[PDB]
């Protein structure tokens, strides 16, 4: 049973409704399960939608963002708390620490970098937290093929491939991450 | 020959892969670094791919530096060392120190950890954090799935053109070098 999670996404929602709509479903799952949210502090894109839902849903919303990135990811009128930090690094250690599991929701390079990093810490044993993945409309099928390529070729261990918990819907992803211990 | 780089950081780990083609590639990149008078920078691993491109740039007269978090020394360095092995306390220290010393990067094939530096360095270029070309030897299409993922990001609006333009890859160290030497 989780107390909070740090979803990874960006300032874009994606052209097709499935991505934004997928982000709304994750928010609704977090609300129903009474789980607080940790994220990049962005007030727009999938980040805006995610915290926007959990906030209104009641649960706590803790955003974490680097000083210089604020003019980029925060526009409009902020909702929820933000613990500004030094830079990308502090952000990296701030998103983990202040959170539990990790759903690296569909996103761009920043989000990809965040996912690979959390899995990397679990692989090395730096920390022991569930690393999930919401594979909306197969957006990550490729990334899911690269991990294996790494296994088959010998750069990733067969067991280490099991660090990634993915599903096509927020509902199943949450169940999976709750049905694995 | 001439080059616009003096120091190159190559991402890769302590595993060389099952097929010998990947080890062959690691050495070739070393050769491309040596022929161009480029010093090497890496994680400090003595085995795997790191152990190959490190012992190559060394036997080439160019300096080698294996920056590594102290807790990863016992598990990484073994048998001996090559060049200088800068040692730090954690991950971010290594990430910043390797990136701070590098004028460019190349992600040789590798597992999760390799995909860690590769994505962040590109992410940093995308955010204008630094102005540095990002490379990756795409041995036998090892990353054909990552490039396809990037394309997917572009086609779905999460990745703009210019950003996708950050990645500079090739199937051989020679072409990759030629493509990166000519990047803007």
């Amino acid at each position: 049973r989780f107390r909070k999670i740090c979803v990874f996404c960006g300032s874009h929602s994606g052209h097709r409704e499935v991505f934004s709509d997928a982000a709304i479903e994750l928010g609704n799952e977090l609300v129903k399960r009474k789980i607080d949210l940790v994220y990049g502090g962005g007030s727009v894109g999938l980040m805006g939608l995610i915290s926007r839902r959990v906030y209104e849903g009641g649960l706590h919303v803790l955003g974490i963002i680097p000083k210089a990135l604020m003019p980029i990811e925060i526009s409009g009128e902020t909702v929820g708390d933000v613990r500004v930090v030094a830079d990308m690094h502090e952000r990296k250690a701030a998103m983990a620490q202040e959170a539990e599991a990790f759903i690296a929701l569909p996103g761009g390079y920043g989000t990809m970098e965040e996912l690979l990093e959390m899995i990397t810490w679990s692989q090395l044993g730096i920390h022991k937290k569930t690393v999930g993945l919401l594979n909306v409309d197969g957006y990550y099928n490729n990334l899911l093929a690269l991990f294996d390529t790494g296994v088959e070729e010998g750069f990733i261990k067969p067991g280490a491939r099991n660090i990634v918990v993915s599903a096509p819907t927020a509902k199943e992803l949450m169940e999976k991450m709750e049905e694995y211990t």
